[PDB]
């Protein structure tokens, strides 16, 4: 199992592999952008529109797999405006139920911080799920938590919730 950046021409061998870990995710019962009734068809739609962003260099994106078989997988988007070049957004980071507990949530997230520092992004800032198991995370991982949005999105279910912000200054 191992760690890849992908780019927009590696991206078809781990298009089907990411719509899974996205799909096993949400009915894992995380919020990470969709709604319970998310089937296939929708989780492909997702991994499609992020093509153009991964093409123009804007979006990095990261999987931890077994050739095909993707495990895990993070993303980082760079902020492009003119005033904005010192930050990135962590998003996406995700980890297959079956898969926890691994260290793969961590070892992506080093990358991740490192490349980061490597395009010169002295800030890393995301959001996340409040009082989820990817806050004792973050947590764990040194991210300082800044506080909480409340009825930022819903869960699977429908329920309203708070997104807690964190960042890393690296
Ligand atoms: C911007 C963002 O991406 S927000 C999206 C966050 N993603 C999600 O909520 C998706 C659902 N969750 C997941 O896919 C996973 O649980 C993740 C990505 C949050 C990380 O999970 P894993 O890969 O299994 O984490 P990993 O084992 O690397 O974490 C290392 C440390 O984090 C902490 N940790 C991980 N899982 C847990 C848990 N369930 N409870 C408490 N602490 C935990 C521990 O400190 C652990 O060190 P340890 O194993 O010695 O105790």
């Amino acid at each position: 199992a191992q760690l890849r950046r992908v780019t927009a021409e590696s991206f078809a061998h781990y298009r089907h592999g990411l719509a899974q870990l996205l799909f096993e995710t949400v009915h894992g019962g995380a919020s990470v952008g969709f709604m319970a009734d998310l089937d296939m068809q929708q989780a492909y739609a997702w991994c499609d529109g992020l093509k153009a962003d991964i093409a123009a260099g804007s979006l990095l994106l990261w999987v931890v797999a077994e050739d095909d078989n993707v495990l895990a997988s993070a993303q980082l988007s760079l902020c492009q405006k003119p005033n904005g070049l010192n930050r990135a957004e962590v998003q996406k980071l995700m980890v297959l139920p079956s898969a926890r507990g691994r260290g793969l949530g961590r070892q992506l997230m080093d990358e991740v911080e490192q490349v980061a520092v490597k395009h010169k992004r002295g800030l890393l800032h995301l959001d996340t799920e409040a009082g989820s198991v990817a806050e004792a995370f973050y947590s764990a991982l040194a991210y300082t938590r800044v506080g909480e949005l409340p009825g930022y999105c819903a869960t699977p279910d429908g329920r309203l919730h708070p997104t807690a912000i964190y960042f890393k200054t690296l």
